């Protein structure tokens, strides 16, 4: 594997994986030294970050260094006359959506490359193509490379890795070794309801317990640095971008997951194995101190041996199929990805007026690929919302157990019921409230 950057690697047609085990130094050694070889070689350059917080951890690695940040999780000032843009992986492949030109960027660097968001599995495909048309290099970053299936990297220190019965839910005996442990455990759960339930178990036993979710990261993170904790009880939030002085990770090796049933539908579907690359990201919190030897990996199972299913991989050929190439040609996914799905190449490819309600579906209207594809390809305006209202019964959507309702454009109260269904829209509270402002029309 490639361990090493050399200045070799910035040559157009170069597509390189750099394997970069967690804590090697990726963001705050090598992607520098990148940065600086770019720039002195006036190579046009795109950062890729997979989310806010990563790209905010990058600044300060770059800091001082000509860099124009395209992402609101940075205020600097630009001189106008940078030439590496940074910004994070699902604003790279909306741009590439949108009718606009997209520069012609020299070097990409896919920070997080094993990344499987839709919008980053789409990035790679679109990069990786570029790449071998010969119109630009390439470097991808990641502790586990697409393709490979290893979920113990390697550590700054050895890595005590132990298989047991995790708990899932709250115990009141039969887990002595949880709350015996005298240290620091990052413990990582599927949901931020079941992480809840685990969280009060510990609360009871008299644990200082701080909870990590997509939603809560700003603020509860901050405490982890500077308050004393037992337990961080945290969703996947924590597995890119999060940091912690741990001995100890706790993992169900668990998550939900889309998929999609009988191409009809979308369910958050599990808990069920999480996929390797998430694996090496949890154990990758622990280990990270040479001078701090026996830090300890509890983990509760297998990771998933196809990640198929995954409703990701059919939503980022979506997106490809509609990003423009040249000449209507039609990027595939990167190699070792590939076969992750089982369309050809142009299936979904949209007619224009469709995708460009496919597209502002996705932006504007804030829907998932799947569900943005399923309107758009039945040819509905974007702003024609009687399709949340007018699917089977089945598909009605609960709030507290009773169907939802909204007060449409039309000033009628109306039970939320779209005539495809995919869970994202109503998973938790945040979701529910946004697909109820776009039932009503409000954006």
């Amino acid at each position: 594997p490639v361990e090493c950057f050399e200045p070799s690697m910035l040559k157009k047609k170069q597509l390189t994986v750099l394997d970069l085990h967690p804590g090697a130094g990726k963001t705050r050694r090598v992607l520098p030294e990148i940065v600086r070889e770019a720039i002195k070689t006036r190579l046009r350059t795109v950062i890729l970050a997979p989310t806010r917080v990563v790209a905010a951890e990058m600044e300060e690695a770059l800091r001082g260094l000509p860099v124009r940040y395209m992402t609101t999780a940075v205020n600097v000032t630009h001189s106008g006359t940078e030439i590496v843009d940074l910004m994070c992986h699902a604003t790279f492949t909306s741009r590439l959506l949108q009718p606009i030109r997209v520069p012609n960027y020299n070097l990409y660097i896919m920070d997080e490359a094993h990344f499987t968001d839709p919008s980053s599995i789409a990035a790679r495909g679109y990069i990786s193509t570029r790449v071998e048309m010969g119109e630009a290099a390439a470097i991808f970053m990641t502790a586990t490379p697409p393709g490979t299936r290893d979920a113990f990297p390697d550590s700054n220190s050895p890595i005590m890795d132990t298989e047991v019965e995790v708990p899932e839910r709250a115990w009141s005996s039969g887990f002595d070794w949880v709350t015996d442990h005298s240290g620091k455990t990052v413990w990582f759960v599927p949901s931020v309801r079941n992480g809840n339930e685990i969280a009060a178990c510990l609360t009871k036993a008299g644990k200082r317990v701080i909870q990590l979710s997509r939603k809560t990261f700003e603020t509860e993170f901050q405490k982890t640095k500077h308050q004393e904790w037992d337990f961080v009880v945290t969703t996947d939030i924590s597995e890119m971008g999060a940091n912690f002085k741990a001995d100890r990770v706790i993992d169900s090796r668990r998550c939900l997951k889309p998929v999609i049933l009988d191409g009809e539908r979308v369910i958050l579907a599990g808990p069920m194995p999480v996929t390797h690359a998430s694996a090496a990201q949890r154990r990758g919190r622990i280990g990270r101190n040479p001078n701090k030897p026996g830090d300890e990996y509890l983990y509760g199972g297998g990771c998933a041996e196809t990640d198929e299913d995954h409703a990701h991989w059919l939503e980022a050929r979506m997106l490809l199929d509609n990003i423009y190439l040249q000449d209507g040609l039609i990027a595939s996914l990167y190699r070792p990805e590939a076969d992750k799905v089982a369309a050809i190449e142009g299936e979904f490819k949209l007619r224009t007026e469709q995708r460009k309600t496919f597209v502002e579906l996705m932006k504007r209207g804030d829907l998932p690929v799947w569900l943005a594809y399923q309107v758009a390809s039945a040819g509905i305006t974007y702003t024609d919302r009687r399709w949340c209202f007018d699917g089977t019964t089945n598909n009605t959507i609960m709030e507290d157990s009773v169907p939802a309702e909204v007060w449409t454009r039309h000033g009628e109260k109306r039970v939320l019921k779209p005539r495809w269904m995919d869970a994202r829209v109503c998973s938790d509270h945040a979701a529910l409230k946004s697909f109820k402002e776009f039932a009503a029309g409000k954006r």
